């Protein structure tokens, strides 16, 4: 089997992407944030504290003839940005782009943190990291991909995120029309539960490539590119007036700037992030100070190849017995 679904930016900055997902019978379609950096599929629901729901579409398990309470199971997750959610668990039928999994754990939110409430466009998350990170207790549950894998034509999914435009998540096949040149594959460590890999270096603008190993995660659920402070300083040094602002919480730059590109290495291959992808707009409405899309990972504890990086590529998440990641230009 295969599936193919369009993923759409939630706003004009590509802060996140939503993908429609069918849950239950009859289908209830929710727009979920596909997150290769986590492993829980959780939704706003009829059980979510009423004051914490503000415009989201909710899953109502009582209206699904295939929903079953997973007795005794609870979940609770805290994300890197300090957001969080928790609740109980149903199993139900879940379909993405024509690909159906029966008995998928659908984690129903009883509580969500303010950032989730305040984002009316995201109805929940669909985790695509390794199932070892799934938070369901006392019986850990599998991700949608893990459940689907054996049925897929090939045990892969691909992320093709757009810049200020829709893109695509495919399951079970590689669309050879969706990228240019060849796909370069690179090793993955699953030791931390993430799609963790080692970039071979970077360049800033038209500058020379610096060969250096940068271990990080491919994380579709993180907006920005978080890299070591040395790398980030080298980038922003090429932008007149750019500075790190502790009050704002990262590098800012004059909105009048033209940003240089940033290149990262995948083996001997190179992915170029155009300068415009690195512009996250005014820090507050009407400000001429703009927020940078490349930020320091210092004090996160891990480097993160988030959407800023991934949307410059066609990315293969290869879930074969030994997982790997592939990157192609597009």
């Amino acid at each position: 089997s295969t599936g193919s679904a369009t993923t759409t930016p939630i706003d004009s900055l590509d802060d996140a992407y939503i993908t429609p997902v069918q849950i239950g019978t009859p289908a209830q379609t929710l727009n979920l944030d596909f997150d290769t950096g986590s492993s829980d599929l959780w939704v706003f629901s009829s059980e979510t504290t009423a004051s914490e729901v503000d415009g989201q579409t909710i899953y109502t398990p009582s209206k699904s003839t295939t929903a079953k309470l997973l007795s005794g199971a609870t979940w609770s997750i805290s994300y890197g940005d300090g957001s969080s959610s928790s609740g109980d668990v149903y199993t139900d039928t879940v379909s993405v782009g024509g690909l159906t999994v029966t008995g998928q754990a659908v984690e129903s939110a009883k509580k969500v943190s303010s950032s989730f409430t305040e984002d009316s466009t995201i109805d929940g998350l669909l985790g695509l990291a390794f199932s070892t990170l799934n938070t369901v207790s006392p019986t850990q549950q599998k991700t949608f991909f893990d459940n689907a894998k054996a049925s897929l034509d090939s045990p892969v999914f691909t992320a093709d995120l757009g810049y200020h435009a829709p893109g695509t998540y495919n399951f079970g096949f590689i669309d050879t029309t969706a990228y240019t040149g060849s796909i370069t594959y690179t090793a993955v460590s699953t030791k931390q539960g993430f799609w963790e890999w080692t970039s071979t270096g970077y360049a800033v603008g038209s500058g020379t490539f610096k060969s250096t190993s940068i271990d990080g995660i491919a994380d579709t659920g993180t907006t920005l590119l978080y890299l070591p402070a040395t790398v980030v300083s080298a980038y922003w040094a090429q932008v007149s007036g750019a500075k790190s602002s502790s009050s704002v919480g990262g590098y800012v730059f004059p909105c009048s700037a033209t940003l240089p590109s940033f290149t990262f290495g995948v083996g001997s291959a190179r992915i170029v992030i155009p300068g415009d992808y690195i512009d996250f707009g005014p820090i507050s409405t009407g400000s001429s100070s703009c927020f940078g899309g490349i930020q320091s990972s210092a004090g996160i504890g891990i480097n993160i190849f988030g959407d800023v990086a991934l949307k410059a590529a066609f990315v293969v998440f290869n879930g074969a017995t030994t997982p790997t990641l592939g990157f192609a230009s597009k």
